[PDB]
């Protein structure tokens, strides 16, 4: 688990690496079992939800490094009547604190909600692995 002292982090902040990818271009010809098999090449898929009414989906990998590999490989993939476009999702903490190009956030601890704080410490994957939230640490996205 990532619990990395990172001297690039400002005072009273943490850094969080998203494990979640946004999937764009999801027409009805693009189905969950096929996407799952595509992304399993890069590592174990923790969750995958498609919503064809919005032409999109969200895929979470157990590991941040697998998510990075999947994002670069699947960034623009012609498929049937569409192109699958894989980008980072930032679904944890304030979106104001994030680089959407890489799915990395630098979050002042004071802006975490109590729920955010609890998820960070209790997550099976990501988060602090049971340690307190303290400044200058980089973590992966917690399960909620």
């Amino acid at each position: 688990r990532r619990f990395e002292r990172d001297p690039t982090i400002p005072p009273d902040s943490i850094k969080v690496y998203s494990r979640t990818l946004f999937l764009g271009g999801i027409t009805r010809s693009v189905r969950e079992p096929v996407l799952r098999s595509m992304f399993e090449r890069f590592g174990s898929v923790q969750s995958l939800i498609l919503n064809h009414n919005y032409r999109h989906g969200f895929l979470k990998m157990f590991r941040r490094d697998a998510a990075e590999k999947a994002q670069v490989a699947m960034e623009n993939v012609p498929f049937a009547d569409t192109t699958i476009r894989t980008k980072w999702s930032v679904g944890f903490g304030p979106r104001e604190c994030s680089d959407f190009s890489t799915g990395i956030s630098v979050i002042p601890i004071r802006l975490l909600t109590d729920a955010d704080r609890t998820w960070l410490v209790t997550a099976e994957y990501g988060g602090t692995g049971g340690l307190p939230i303290t400044p200058g640490i980089a973590l992966d996205e917690p399960d909620i």
